[PDB]
């Protein structure tokens, strides 16, 4: 029974991640039937399951077979995954917008289940502090940033230069910045350092994702689930501005502590898009894909922190008049091209 040594910041982040109540939260938000599914009884092949029905419907919309099979489809998604939604009608799962929410839904519904598989498993004991075990279990470094020293203040000045003003729900506090190094991942990512245009972008996701994220990096969607459901296809997103990326953390008033991620990607050759592609494999020569969106954080003020590109300047006009993206979008299609570098802690102060 030895008291964790860890630092404070690193152990309440360790406590806020491993939450198992928080992990009922989530899937509660879904409106998904906890007494006829509950955590422990979430299954990876079941998630894969729901993956493929969606993809069924993908194909059923487009070869334009029964809207008939695409209801039995979609009753057979909610037999599978059962839900409660009290006296309502479940969405109907028939048209591109349905398939895309419960693809994202899916998306943390297996990162859930990993995040509660690492908890439940490997080996325990009861001399050591449960906070101890599960750093472990992360297989990642994480040391906190000094909050006087240079890393933080562009990181702060990052934070505080992005924030799009169509986001005005909230405004974001940097409460911690942890330095994060995953276990093998620098190796992993050494056939991508010296390529060109290296830029340091943000990542968001739900809490209880994190436990999985640093344990097993940012993965892409498994080959079960539809490529449609996804904008720019099956691969890895990040932003440039920490607004956008703080919406995917699913911050709420009643939970208003969000973490985001901070990357190295190796971005090549960028396939400039301005509308939907939903693709797998990019063009021979290209590495990434940019969704041009119409405000960009001017490239004036760009500066370099390890040699990697950091875009915190001011949103400016991009200067692109027909695109369907407000802001950027960088996408990867190998996981390799990823070097997570920093983890924040940011409190969510809604606000009007
Ligand atoms: C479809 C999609 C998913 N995730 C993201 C992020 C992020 N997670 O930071 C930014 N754009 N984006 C887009």
């Amino acid at each position: 029974m030895t008291k964790s040594k860890l630092p404070k910041p690193v152990q309440d982040l360790i406590k806020m991640i491993f939450d198992v109540e928080s992990m009922k939260k989530a899937m509660v938000e879904y409106e998904i039937d906890l007494q006829k599914m509950p955590l422990g009884k979430l299954s990876k092949r079941q998630i894969q399951a729901a993956y493929s029905i969606l993809s069924e419907v993908q194909q059923a919309v487009s070869q334009g077979s029964s809207d008939s099979q695409i209801l039995d489809l979609s009753n057979r998604f909610y037999t599978l995954i059962p839900h409660d939604f009290g006296m309502k009608k479940p969405p109907l799962l028939n048209n591109a917008d349905s398939v895309q929410a419960k693809a994202e839904m899916l998306d943390n519904l297996l990162d859930i289940e990993v995040a509660y598989s690492l908890l439940r498993g490997g080996s325990d004991d009861s001399s050591k502090d449960p906070i101890d075990v599960n750093y472990e279990k992360l297989k990642t470094d994480i040391k906190v940033v000094d909050r006087d020293s240079e890393e933080a203040e562009i990181i702060r000045k990052y934070v505080k230069n992005t924030h799009a003003t169509t986001h005005n729900a909230y405004d974001l506090e940097v409460i911690d910045i942890f330095k994060i190094e995953r276990e093998g991942e620098c190796q992993r990512y050494k056939p991508f350092k010296q390529l060109h245009n290296r830029r340091l972008l943000w990542h968001g996701s739900r809490t209880t994702n994190f436990a999985g994220i640093l344990s097993q990096g940012l993965r892409i969607a498994p080959p079960e689930a539809p490529v449609t459901g996804y904008m720019f296809g099956k691969g890895i997103y990040f932003a440039d501005m920490v607004s956008k990326s703080a919406n995917y953390c699913h911050t709420s008033q009643g939970d208003p502590i969000g973490l985001i991620l901070l990357g190295e990607v190796a971005l090549g050759n960028m396939y400039e898009l301005k509308h939907a592609s939903h693709i797998s494999k990019l063009p021979k020569g290209k590495h990434s894909v940019k969704g041009l969106g119409k405000t960009t954080p001017d490239p004036s003020a760009n500066i370099s922190l390890d040699g990697v590109d950091v875009p915190l300047g001011t949103g400016i006009s991009s200067g692109v008049n027909d695109t369907s993206l407000l802001y950027n979008e960088y996408i990867v299609y190998d996981i390799a091209q990823v070097n997570l570098k920093y983890l924040l802690k940011l409190k969510f102060n809604f606000k009007t």
